């Protein structure tokens, strides 16, 4: 079970998907990709989210393997 | 960059590629190639990782967003 809070992460902090894309060198459909946990985010992907929002990978994406 | 400590946290405690493998439910040529970092590091797999190891991520995969 992966639980996705990519957006929840998002409005802890308050950058739009524009910019944030922008700031990650994706597109905005990447990002808008990753809040409907339907765009299969690779670490790469996670990290520059994490990084630009500094926020902890644990907090953004939720791993249950039970 | 992606700096592969793995092997360093496999010490810390002490687990090895075949209970890893069942653990991961993957096979044992799967972890071999994530210990050389060769396979790439799948995020999938990387959640998993934290979590069978007891691990923070960042501390096992070191990510550079360069």
């Amino acid at each position: 079970m992966i639980i996705n809070n990519l957006k929840l992460i998002r409005e802890k902090k308050k950058i739009s998907q524009s910019e944030l894309a922008a700031l990650l060198e994706v597109s905005r459909q990447t990002i808008n990709g990753i809040e409907k946990n339907k765009y299969n985010p690779s670490l790469q992907l996670a990290l520059k989210i994490a990084y630009y929002l500094n926020t902890p990978l644990e907090d953004i994406f939720q791993w249950q393997p039970e």
